[PDB]
This record gives structure tokens, sequence and C-alpha cells, in this order.
């Protein structure tokens, strides 16, 4: 087994619909799935999503599980492309869920409640031939975030119509610059690549960009951009220093240094960026995958960031081969979960001094696969090809 940890079948025997989807799967089939903080959990599979509510209890009265038909893609669907969103924010059965849907061209299909599969409003943004995140928010409304760190409110009407806007300097581009190498230089830089890389909900909503954090303050219709952080500017030594400050060459190191952001989650902490740091001259080269914890409080970046260092530290292969992503459970427990597709990192931030047992838990053996990860209760969830819902938790 695991060292340090339970590793079981989490809630009661999975929907039969999810179940079908599983067992007639390949190895071929891309499955994703969203593992939502209100209980539910919705797999895109092939041309369909399968929500259901998490199924604490055993019992079928209680039980929910709808399937929608995807709006057409020549694209695969993704789960990150696909969120659900609950009257005041309660979970309270088929009735209190609405679901919106986006395609990576940007085509939206929003249903205004699950219980009725049929019964949808459509709508388009608009992308370059781009990997989205669609995100619920407050006031009932879903944030469309593109790769180029374009981000878009979409807002469903009562009429049937879904209002949009852009986000204040959330163009993705450049806003209020022009075509020039040094003159427009404002609020962004012509040279900037504002790539995104991750976005979170918090009234706030962050964008984690390859350069940079952005944040903004929400109501119900409108955000107001609270600021951006040069990350990269403010973090580079931090990381850098973390991992190759005591060689006896870390000057001339640390100039060919590569780092990438990769995901962005929060806890007491603050706010918690999960980092991966190379060099190629290094001999062997490895890739080291950080937690960088810095807190947000007011516009400005503190004095204060921890880099901690994880056991997550295989060969370079090449950058478009650099995935992993962070979970998050515990507000409090100072404990992060790195995840690929064969393997979960149990894994500490900050001082480490509530920090769980720092461990591997494979999910590599005999076709399985880790199809997604997210947490119910403040419990680690994992979403397993083999399993299904399975929870990870401490022995002791």
């Amino acid at each position: 087994e695991t060292v340090n940890y339970n590793v079981q079948l989490f809630g009661s025997s999975l929907p039969v619909k999810v179940m079908e989807a599983l067992s007639n799967a390949s190895a071929d089939e891309p499955m994703a799935a969203c593992i939502h903080e209100g209980g539910w959990a919705w797999l895109a599979c092939n041309d369909r999503l399968i929500i259901w509510k998490i199924s604490h209890s055993s019992s079928a009265k209680l039980m929910v599980c709808k399937e929608l038909p995807l709006p057409l893609s020549d694209s695969e669907w993704s789960a990150d492309l696909v969120d659900i969103c609950a009257q005041t924010g309660d979970p309270a059965a088929a009735q209190s869920v609405a679901l919106m849907a986006a395609t990576p061209e940007g085509s939206s299909r929003y249903w205004p409640n699950i219980l009725h599969e049929g019964t949808y409003i459509e709508s388009y943004t608009e992308f370059g031939s781009l990997c989205a995140f669609v995100t619920a928010v407050k006031g009932n409304s879903f944030i469309l975030s593109s790769e180029k760190n374009q981000l878009v409110r979409l807002t469903p009407d009562a009429s049937g119509k879904m209002n949009q806007r852009v986000l204040p300097q959330g163009q993705g581009m450049l806003s209020g610059i022009g075509r020039r190498v040094s003159t427009l230089f404002g609020i962004l830089s012509p040279a900037v690549e504002s790539t995104l890389c991750s976005v979170l909900w918090d009234d706030c909503f962050y964008t984690l960009t390859d350069s940079s954090i952005n944040k903004w303050d929400l109501d119900d219709t409108s955000e107001s951009q609270v600021l951006n952080w040069d990350m990269s500017r403010v973090l580079r030594e931090y990381i850098s220093d973390a991992i190759w400050g005591s060689e006896s060459d870390y000057d001339d190191i640390k100039a060919g240094i590569n780092i990438n952001y990769l995901s962005l989650n929060q806890n007491c902490d603050g706010l918690v960026i999960l980092s991966a740091a190379w060099h190629p001259g290094d001999n062997p080269c490895q890739i080291y995958y950080t937690l960088v914890t810095v807190k947000d409080e007011g516009y400005n970046i503190s004095d204060e960031i921890t880099v901690e260092v994880t056991q997550f530290n295989p060969v370079f292969q090449a950058r478009g081969m650099q995935l992993c992503q962070l979970v998050v459970p515990n507000f409090s427990s100072q404990a992060c979960y790195l995840y690929t597709q064969e393997m979960i990192f149990a894994c500490s931030t900050g001082t480490g001094r509530s920090t769980l047992p720092q461990e591997k838990i494979p999910f590599e053996a005999q076709g399985d696969n880790i199809v997604g990860a997210g947490s119910c209760e403040g419990w680690p969830v994992f979403f397993i090809r083999k399993s299904g819902m399975l929870t990870v938790v401490a022995r002791e």
C-alpha cells in the first residue's frame, strides 16, 4: 500500500452512466472531470457531460445523475470549460443547479436548471484556434478565460440572453498600449507575454500568467482591477536561491534558469503558487517543482516569500511535457497535493509545522490514471481511471 495514507473509495457506488463511461472508455480516450466544491462531479466523456451529486449517502432517493448533450466542437470538450452554479451557493438537488459549458473556440451553452436537460440557451464569445477555463463566480455568473488571458464575464439574463463583457484591463493582449517597442509602456509592455496558466476564484478572481498575477474584486455584475504583480521580477531570486543558491557557481548558474508558473491556489498563509524551474546545463538536468507562498495584503507584495522545494523532481524531457497541477483541500493545514496523470505527491507549504508526511502516491499501475482531483468537505479527492472517486486520508 501507501506508507502514511489510506487511499480508498470516497462516497457511495457511482451512477450507472458514470460506470458505463469508465468501463467502456479506452486508454486512447481523454476523460476529464470537474470535482466541484459544492459536492457535484461533472465527467466530460466523448460528446456528453455526466453530472452527478457526490453521494456521501448511499440512499437512492437522494441520488442525482443527469446527462447533458454538449454543443458540437471539432476539438475535445474539457471539464475545465465546464462549471456549476448553485442558487445562493447552496447545493440542494437538481433545481438549485445551473450549468454552463464552453468550447475552445468560444461557443457557450447554458442550462438554467440541471432538472431541465433539454432546456438551454446559447451564445458565442471568440478565441483563436486556445486552452481556456470556465469558472463560476458570484451573481450566478461565469468568467471565461482565454489562453492569451482575455477574461470575459458571462451573465445569463431572465430573457434567455447571455450578457457579456471583457474584464477591466483583461483584454488579453495589450490594453491602452499601441504597437511600438518602448513608448507605449504603461499598464502593460510590448515585449510582454500574457499566456495564461490558471485562474482562481475566491469576491476575488485571480489570473496567473507566464509573467504575472492579476486580481479583480467582483460584484454580481462588474469587476474592478485591483493589481497586476510582476511575480517573475519578485520571486525569481527566491526560487533560484532555494534550489541552486548554495552551489559554488550559483552566480553563473542563475542567469540561465528557466522558471514556469503553473498553478495558483490559496490557503491561510495566502496565495500558493506552483512553479517549475530548471537549468539546461545541469548534468543531470532535473525539473524542480516548488511551492511558493506569499501574502495577498492590499495591493502590494510583502518582503516575506517562502519557497518550498518538493520531492517531485523528474528528469527534464521537454517543456511541453512539464505538466503538474495543484490541489489544496484544507485551507489551514499547510498541505498541498501535486498531481500529474500517474501520481499524487503529498507536499508541504509554509513553515511545514502542521504539515502531513511528504509522500508520493502512485496511480500509474495497470492502465490506471489520475483523471482529476479536487476536494469534498476538506478531504483530498482523486478521480482515478480504475477505482473512481478516492480520498487520501492520513493514517494518524
